[PDB]
């Protein structure tokens, strides 16, 4: 007898999926939507390396804090990586002001370029510039202070009046730092400033502020019972800055002309920078772009997939290794055998045998699922991001309120994500189902007397039929010789 | 011989539509979800048209700049619309407090008035209350002053201590403004205020500040190296408020009785008011609400369509246009008839009486029925709230500034992506729906006529006896007499 | 002749879902995915009782108004609830300095001890410690004060300089409160003080500021136009705090050790305790969390089921009750069987030894397990984290409020769509199911019966040949 049977693919394959009727199904071909590695490093955003704080926290270093590497150049960064727990910061115990707002200013910064605004060696010409050391800022056993502040003091029984200002003709945005010191008792005040009622006055275009001294005993930081307020303000381009004291301040010695960019973001991280790029860096590691989500961190920096708490979201394109009868229905079977597609013919004359797959359906069926996960994948809206925020010890509300913001969007993400892995994988196998199905009927409509209908998608011919006749079936044209 | 064909419309249409199987699909009908399009104006939301700014931001029109139009009626309004070109604010340089505050509760009133607090011609009859005037905020080239408040000088060589208090009786909040001038030298400080260390205190039973004027050379802004701090309390009803000065008060001369309402916010527009009513304003121009998705812009205000990303939304409603998941259309009726022009789904008879489409309305209906349930599904279930998107956040509040960025954004994506999937999957399911109907069309006339006819395996039935008008109605509503003819 | 039929299920049930394309449909088996009531009532989250603070607010509990001394003695929650007629707070007039702030700071407390930090009979004795009592803050018709401060006064015409401190080693954080009094006249500024300029300072290892009192005329609240400015900082484990005063310090008396738990919230409510346990408490009661959805309060405390603007959920699990897609429920087969009362999809038979139904099990059986597996799917794959939605915020923080509210608005409509755009959609797909199992079974047994049968043209099969009990348990069998 002559047959032609109508099949599907089966391999060697063991891929599982999910599907909204059925748990852990095994499938011959499927694509992952879930980045679950990463690469332990980091690396270039935007082909900038991050501003690496190795020691210190952002205060440290933008204080210049002793043990701290200075930036002399202008330099460039995509993002801000400090270490969890820097324990060089502010080496001069106080309070520093909006330290989280700056650091804010600093993650959106693309150039920057420290300069020398109150020269040391010119701009005090009667006050002492070279006493204001302290072994709370000490560097390789010997007393010191921040790199880019200078504590003025008295000279020769007075702390006259000063006065300087400085003239932001930079064409960007100047960063001025400067302090306030308050000591622990009225001899010191006495001995450092010559005056026991002081004050600080800075003032611009739109900021302006006035500090006096407030003295008492303190608990003991750093070995140190005075305190230092540290204070800042963005100089618009034009514009200028004037301070006046009669004694307390600690004066801005370098400043820093900066460049806006796009906003980026702060990584702590134990991790080691890598001579990789990315379009995406986590704490632990860089990560892949290309699927729609990551289960890594929520914390991210760059263009980046959504944090999902999934741990599998396998997508199938292939077949079980249903809804239309057919696959696992009256086809029981797939056929290891047919290696060149998804669906074809299998056929036994007298001229020969073996498998042939249907190129029409298959490319069909390889084509649509193919846009079926370019959509998944592609229409993602993605932007160059930093989700994370920083907030102080009397910001908590706004803490657990960037919490729910960040936690509503893993859960919308985690939940649709994982209903339309679930659900589209039903629907793809159907798919499958269906085509086979809709394959199998065009051939019995063409086959309309000529064969009986074995009921596992075969027929067995009445006209003999030999390789010939096939082509021209499988190819779609038939002339409906009675042995 | 004589055939009956089952077959499914087609027309002259060019719309098409995208699905997960196919992008660019030609169809018969289809459906916009997206709103993309608005009026260029900005109108009335919940019966009250905007308060207009113009010339002037919020700083300038209540604290009077004199380049700003007075508002001399008790009125209402819903949101505010600043222009870009709004320069005119505090015309004498200082801080604003909580001015994004402010602007926030001011955004909404029930009702507000303005009145005099503190008449300029009774209240200081020891005071100078005519050399206030400045170059700064200058009129008509004249030197003058904030319409509301009363800069006090010194009078015959001096500047008396001075206690002046305000008993809310409006029944409704009193929005009190005033200012602190602080001078660039002690000069100014001695020839205005006739003393070096002066201060000024303010008191309700709920606020409660002290200010000391700082006197410091500061670069000049508006020619002007002194500076004028401005601050503000809302005076609930039945409080009152006491100003205790000795120097350097810019003293209240009119307040505001106000009723704040629901939270509304600020719209920056170029755009003219009209005499239009809408659901959602945005900052180019009122859109319609019916549709659930919206291009225009993110920064909405009022019971506004989602917005997203996508440039097109277009939701299948007919059929492919041809001029399969259940294997019919585009299967073995691989064609649509440009015929059949009354529905969807029909049949073409061929008999000794002539020729001619029909449509079967029972399936034509319920399909329409079905679609038409399906897309008023998609539009309705939208739930929006009266929201006003937009926040405003001063030089000291980039973090939050972030936060709201990151809130917004990720409404983005989440709507974005979730609307081009919605159209993308429902369309592959309406899709499926008139292929599904049909195949049981097709299916149910095949079984109305079992061996009366041959299947000829392109959607047509040949047959074998002669089948007259009487017999073709037959099988078209499916009261076909087979016994008859076997 | 001899008959076999295909059918399927019905019943009594007037349940009804709507789908997709049709609103409305009565189904025989369906879920409600929607939690829509509550037991009226305030229970215990995580095994522990709210803190019940009835008639006081934070501020009133939190100072030892003396009216909310019922509350000096409670030292572990879950939650804190107020209710809406909370006025005993600060009795004295005056400014809470980051109030909201504390407020969520005590939201987060397991546990609590009140200790006495500077005893008032013995750490102040060159200052009268009995003089700070008030008419502002009566207790007994009698005037009185803060029960965990202490309004120093002056002894014997002189108000000494004060110089008390705090170590910290209670081994985890000590929440520090205090005071400083603004007089309205500088008469009592002498009578209280003995001098006119004063001052307060406050300072540990991280927390430093000064005090100034502001001499002024003010109106009056409860009867004073003085003013005392509340204050507070959390003392780490090991820190000093060093109080110093020359005048006007209301100085702690009892201060708070505290370990953090997990981080919950503060409920409004006007209803009573029970001996309840629940997962999520809202307002106006605790509800069920096992739902993805519920629709009673969008502030909740606890897993929570997400909050939708919608009335009605209902997934249908069982098919159209007739007491498609694929043709044949509401098609061929025309209605369904009340008989069959075994199955979902299954036969009829009649030959001449008897007729009855029979359900066919293992498409009923595969269809009851895939329609179980696809209803769990929707409600466990919720991801639903322990939170705490509501945020406090005071009058000039309008704007933190309203962001606030577009977070919680937001979240609000894209569950609310989803949800019901989810339930109209899988109904759909579930009916589908349904009609494309019973097409199935149809299929089966005509490609069984291929040409020993004329098929009826509604599910039913006449047998040409006679057919017993055993040719049909065969063809009810795929043998
Ligand atoms: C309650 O709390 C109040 C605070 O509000 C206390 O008031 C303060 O008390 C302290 C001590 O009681 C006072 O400090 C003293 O100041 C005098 C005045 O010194 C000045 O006057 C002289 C010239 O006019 C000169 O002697 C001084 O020179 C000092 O400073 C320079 C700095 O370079 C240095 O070179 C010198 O060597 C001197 O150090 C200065 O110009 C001062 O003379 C006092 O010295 C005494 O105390 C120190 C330390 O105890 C000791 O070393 C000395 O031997 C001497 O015995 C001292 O510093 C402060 O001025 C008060 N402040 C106010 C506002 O009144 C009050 O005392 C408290 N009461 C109680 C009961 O505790
Ligand atoms: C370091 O910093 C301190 C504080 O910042 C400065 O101290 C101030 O210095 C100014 C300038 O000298 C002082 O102002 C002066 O006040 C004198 C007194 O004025 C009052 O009394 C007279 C007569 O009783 C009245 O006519 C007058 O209207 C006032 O009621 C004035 O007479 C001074 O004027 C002289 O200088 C100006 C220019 O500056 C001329 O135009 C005049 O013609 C006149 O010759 C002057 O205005 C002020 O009092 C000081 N403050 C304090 C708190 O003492 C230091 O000067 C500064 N530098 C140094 C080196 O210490
Ligand atoms: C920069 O960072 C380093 C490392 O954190 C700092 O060194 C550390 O300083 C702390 C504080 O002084 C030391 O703790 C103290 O040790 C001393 C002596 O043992 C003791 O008296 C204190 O009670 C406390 O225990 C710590 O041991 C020390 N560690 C090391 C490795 O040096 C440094 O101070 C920082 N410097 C600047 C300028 O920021
Ligand atoms: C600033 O103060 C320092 C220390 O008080 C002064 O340093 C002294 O300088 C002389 C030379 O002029 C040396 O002989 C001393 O040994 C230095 N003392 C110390 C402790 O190093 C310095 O001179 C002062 N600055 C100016 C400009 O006079
Ligand atoms: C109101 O706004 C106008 C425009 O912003 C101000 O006029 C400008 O004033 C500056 C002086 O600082 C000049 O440099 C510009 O040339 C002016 N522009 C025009 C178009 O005249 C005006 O000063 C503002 N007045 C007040 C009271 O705020
Ligand atoms: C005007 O009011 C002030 C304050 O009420 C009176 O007293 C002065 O107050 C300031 C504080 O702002 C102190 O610095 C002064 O020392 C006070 N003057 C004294 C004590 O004589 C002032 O007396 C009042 N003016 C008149 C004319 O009564
Ligand atoms: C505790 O709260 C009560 C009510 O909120 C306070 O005031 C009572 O209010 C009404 C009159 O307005 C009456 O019940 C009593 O006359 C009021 N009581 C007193 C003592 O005035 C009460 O004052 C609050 N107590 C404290 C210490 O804050
Ligand atoms: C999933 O299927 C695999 C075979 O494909 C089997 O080895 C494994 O145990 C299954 N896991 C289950 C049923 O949980
Ligand atoms: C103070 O005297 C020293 C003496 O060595 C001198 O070097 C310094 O310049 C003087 N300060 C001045 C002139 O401001
Ligand atoms: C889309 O379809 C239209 C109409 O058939 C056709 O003209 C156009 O070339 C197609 N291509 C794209 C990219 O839209
Ligand atoms: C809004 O809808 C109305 C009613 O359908 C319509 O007349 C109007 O043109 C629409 N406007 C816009 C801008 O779409
Ligand atoms: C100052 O004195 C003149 C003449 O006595 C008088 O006209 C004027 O009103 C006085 N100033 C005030 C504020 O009354
Ligand atoms: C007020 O000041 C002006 C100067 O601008 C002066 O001409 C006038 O007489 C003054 N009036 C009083 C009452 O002092
Ligand atoms: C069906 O068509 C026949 C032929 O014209 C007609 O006589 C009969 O009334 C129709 N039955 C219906 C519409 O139910
Ligand atoms: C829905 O259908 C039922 C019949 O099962 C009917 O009683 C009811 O009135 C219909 N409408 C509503 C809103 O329930
Ligand atoms: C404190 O003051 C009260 C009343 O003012 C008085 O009865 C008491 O004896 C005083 N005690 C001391 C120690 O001064
Ligand atoms: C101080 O006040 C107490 C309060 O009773 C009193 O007994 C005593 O006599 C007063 N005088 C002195 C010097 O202690």
């Amino acid at each position: 007898s002559d047959t032609i049977c109508i099949g599907y693919h089966a391999n060697n394959s063991t891929d599982t999926v999910d599907t909204v009727l059925e748990k852990n199904v095994t499938v011959t071909h499927s694509v992952n939507l879930l980045e679950d590695s990463h690469n332990g490093k980091l690396c270039r955003l935007k082909g900038k390396a991050p501003l690496q704080l190795g020691k210190c926290n952002i205060a440290g270093w933008i204080l210049g804090n002793p043990e701290c590497e200075s930036l002399l150049s202008k330099r460039s960064w995509s993002y801000i990586a400090e270490t969890p727990n820097s324990e060089n910061g502010t080496c001069y115990p106080g309070d520093f002001a909006d330290y989280e707002e700056l650091r804010e200013q600093l993650s959106s910064v693309s150039s920057f370029e420290r300069f020398e605004i109150f020269p040391k060696e010119s701009s005090w010409p009667k006050h002492n510039t070279t006493r204001g050391v302290t072994a709370a800022c000490s560097h390789a056993r010997k007393s010191s202070f921040y790199k880019n502040l200078l504590w003025l003091t008295e000279a020769n029984g007075s702390y006259p009046n000063l006065s300087k200002s400085y003239v932001n003709n930079q064409e960007k945005e100047v960063l001025v730092l400067w302090g306030v010191h308050h000591p622990s008792n009225i001899e010191d005040q006495r001995t450092l400033y010559r005056k026991e009622n002081a004050y600080v006055s800075v003032v611009s275009s739109n900021y302006n502020r006035r500090f006096t001294p407030e003295i008492a005993e303190r608990p003991k930081v750093r070995n140190q019972a005075g305190r230092m307020n540290y204070y800042w303000t963005l100089l618009e381009p034009g514009d200028t800055i004037i301070f006046e004291a009669n004694g307390n301040l600690i004066a801005p010695w370098y400043a820093f002309a900066l460049s806006r960019g796009l906003g980026s973001g702060i990584i702590t991280s134990n991790a080691s920078m890598d001579e990789c790029d990315t379009k995406c860096q986590t704490p632990q590691g860089a990560i892949n772009s290309s699927l729609p989500f990551q289960n890594i961190h929520p914390v991210t920096i760059g263009e980046c997939p959504k944090y999902v708490k999934s741990t599998k979201l396998r997508m199938v394109t292939g077949l079980r290794n249903g809804l239309f009868g057919a696959i696992a229905g009256f086809i029981e079977g797939g056929w290891t055998g047919m290696m060149d597609g998804w669906y074809g013919y299998h056929h036994q004359n007298e001229q020969g045998s073996g498998y042939a797959a249907d190129q029409k359906s298959t490319q069909n069926a390889i084509n649509g699922i193919t846009n079926k996960v370019n959509s998944v994948i592609e229409k993602m809206n993605t932007q160059f991001t930093a989700v994370g925020k920083e907030f102080n010890k009397l910001e908590k509300r706004m803490e657990n309120l960037n919490k729910k913001v960040d936690d509503g969007f893993l859960d919308i993400w985690t939940y649709n994500a994982e209903l339309l892995v679930l659900l589209e994988n039903e629907r793809t196998l159907d798919f499958h189902d269906s085509n086979v199905k809709n394959l199998y009927e065009k051939v019995k409509n063409q086959l309309r007397n000529n064969a009986k209908e074995l009921g596992n998608g075969c027929f067995e011919f009445y006209h003999k039929c030999d390789n010939e006749c096939m082509e021209s079936v499988k190819n779609g044209t038939y002339d409906y010789s009675e042995e």
